[PDB]
RNA sequence: GGGGUAUCGCCAAGCGGUAAGGCACCGGAUUCUGAUUCCGGCAUUCCGAGGUUCGAAUCCUCGUACCCCAGCCA
């Protein structure tokens, strides 16, 4: 429960409202986040949670910010986590002639104007945060010649930013968002829906209540950058012949520790390429998280888990972490694999090799069990094995023993290094019949595989507030290795994620695995203290 | 100037009866993953200072800190 559900309950229980209808407005100018998502859950959450309808607008109103691409990969995104929307996708270019129209019946009742003002001076006539605007010399022209100005504007007598169209509000209101705002600026440039027949586009806050309301949505729900913009809202849908009047909620934006989360700074991390691209696994994108190999549940949970609130926040990486902890830890099946392996031959095996058997899950029966390949020359992590070390460590010591995952126990006995003096091979003998311990994969039988280690994406837990953001980049957010893991892995299918026993949960795609190579991506390490 | 928010390290319930929960953390028990699971601990105080009250984090007052607004961006 939250503030806004609590109203919600409010508005239902006093017949204000029958049923919920909320929206899920995003500009197509970029790839949505892990904040998207929090108002993807919100929004269409309280949809379904109540009966009602949840939409799937694109706020398309700024052509030359917008591409095709984004609003693809938007129904994507919502789609994976979950939800549905209501009836078709929406447009607020699907509105361009209604707007128009509204925008007409403003202009009638005196109270809208074109301005001639250039783009810095209307600035300049804006006044400041602490000294009030003053009226444009253009501020009372007639009703004729705004709807004349106006259609010439709309047909391309006028070159960019010679024109606009503004509310005629209030100069001097200490809302800077009252101070006569722009209605309809010039564009020549292509519309992804419109193509070349407008010229003209609408600002945000006047296409967004006149959206919200003929979409009929009761609660529009937005973030508190826009509390200001509320008494615009209003004002608009106060002054038009529309039938509703949509109320508006807004909660506290969402911020993650060690990333951005501002469509404007992850794109500039594409465009410099610093990330392979908005899906990067260390991206704090929605597909980022999808192919980093967060299950749509986890995200779901996280935001189930931080709330919807009126307080700033920032997020912990740990908070996240759980969750997808928690999903995985309970319904990934368990693999083997060495990531920083060292041959081990065990001078006392005889034959080329047998079969063990390994839980597919050591807590889960029912998720079966597997045939693995056990033999005399297998690979194990360079860190599991000490030829000294304190009596802390629980691992491979040499001279002591310790078992081998699901298998036989073993004795390290004499160790062999190379040229620089490290470890090439480690020689150990094994019980006839046993059955610390460690995990290993037979030389033999393993998969070469490529493992990709990843981390935060920044060395600072707030880079958004950094003078350069991109100057504090973490140099190791990625880190390859090359390893070893069992042949059942042959199976692995992109974005089915497993558990590396001893090391953490693990994916495929990654967008570079093939047949010959397999790429795996480290969604996440095991709590490890 | 206007609009907002201040409750344990990070989130977050609580809406006058006198401090939920999660993450994190600290112990202990399990365990062929130093994982998981499992017990136990963890704000005598709710930004501060007065005030109303039998009693407030929850009501009032004066403060203080931080966030958003001066795109023909959203
Ligand atoms: N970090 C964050 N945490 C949590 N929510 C966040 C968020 N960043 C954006 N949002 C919310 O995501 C929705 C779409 O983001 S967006 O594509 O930038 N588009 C817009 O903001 C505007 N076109 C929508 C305006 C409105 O809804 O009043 C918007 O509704 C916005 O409020």
């Amino acid at each position: 429960t939250n503030f806004i559900r609590q109203i919600i309950d409010e508005d239902l229980a006093s017949g204000k409202h029958t049923t919920v209808h909320t929206r899920f407005p995003p500009e197509p100018n970029g790839y949505l986040h892990i904040g998207h998502a929090k108002s993807i859950c919100l929004n269409f959450g309280i949809a379904q949670d109540y009966k009602g309808q949840c939409n799937l607008r694109f706020d398309d109103t700024n052509p030359v910010k917008e591409d095709i691409e984004y609003v693809e990969s938007i129904k994507n995104d919502v789609e994976w986590l979950g939800f549905h929307w209501s009836g078709n996708v929406r447009y607020s270019s699907d509105y361009f002639d209604q707007l128009h129209a509204y925008a007409i019946e403003l202009i009638n009742k005196g109270l809208a104007y074109v301005d001639e003002l250039t783009p810095e001076q209307i600035r300049e006539y804006r006044g400041t945060l602490t000294q009030p605007g003053k009226n444009s010399p253009y501020r009372d022209r007639s009703v004729e010649e705004n709807l004349a100005l106006f259609e010439k504007m709309r047909a391309g007598g006028f070159e960019e930013g010679k024109a606009c169209l503004r509310a005629k509000i209030d100069m001097a209101s200490p809302f800077i968002v009252m101070r006569d705002p722009v209605l309809y600026r010039i564009k020549f440039a292509e519309h992804h829906q419109t193509g070349n027949k407008w010229c003209i586009y609408p600002m945000y806050d006047f296409t967004h209540c006149i959206s919200d309301a003929l979409e009929g949505i009761t609660h529009s729900l937005r973030t508190l950058e826009f509390q200001d913009n509320r008494r615009l809202y209003d004002w608009v849908l106060d002054n038009i012949t529309i039938p509703v009047h949509p109320r508006q909620y807004e909660f506290s934006r969402l911020n993650l520790e060690y990333t951005v989360m501002s469509k404007r700074k992850l794109n500039l991390l594409v465009t410099d390429k610093h990330v392979e691209g908005w899906d990067d696994p260390r991206m704090p994108t929605i597909s980022g998280l999808r192919r980093r190999g967060y299950t749509a549940a986890s995200i779901r949970e996280f935001c189930k888990r931080i709330g919807v609130t009126k307080q700033d926040n920032t997020i912990e990486m740990a908070s996240l972490e759980s969750c997808i902890r928690e999903d995985l830890n309970e319904n990934a099946p368990r693999a083997m694999a060495v990531i920083d392996p060292v041959k081990l031959v065990i001078e006392n095996y005889q034959g080329e090799g047998e079969m063990v058997t390994m839980p597919n899950h050591p807590n889960k029966p029912e998720m079966g069990s597997r045939q693995v390949p056990f033999s005399g020359e297998i690979w194990i992590d360079r860190a599991d094995f000490r030829e000294e070390a304190n009596k802390q460590y629980k691992r491979l010591v040499l001279g002591k023993e310790v078992r081998l995952r699901n298998a036989y126990v073993i004795k390290a006995e004499r160790v062999e290094k190379d040229a620089e003096g490290n470890i090439t091979t480690i020689f150990c003998t094994y019980d006839a019949d046993t059955l610390g311990v460690i995990h290993w994969v037979s030389a033999a039988h393993a998969l070469p595989v490529e493992i990709r280690l990843y981390d935060r994406l920044f060395s600072v837990p707030n880079p958004g507030a950094a003078d350069d953001f991109l100057s504090v980049i973490n140099p190791e957010s990625l880190v390859i290795k090359q390893g070893f893991a069992e042949p059942s892995l042959k199976d692995a299918v992109a974005g089915k994620a497993f558990q590396f026993e001893r090391e953490g949960y693990f994916c495929l795609d990654s967008r570079h695995s093939t047949a010959e190579k397999p790429v795996f991506n480290r969604t996440v390490g095991l709590r490890d203290t």
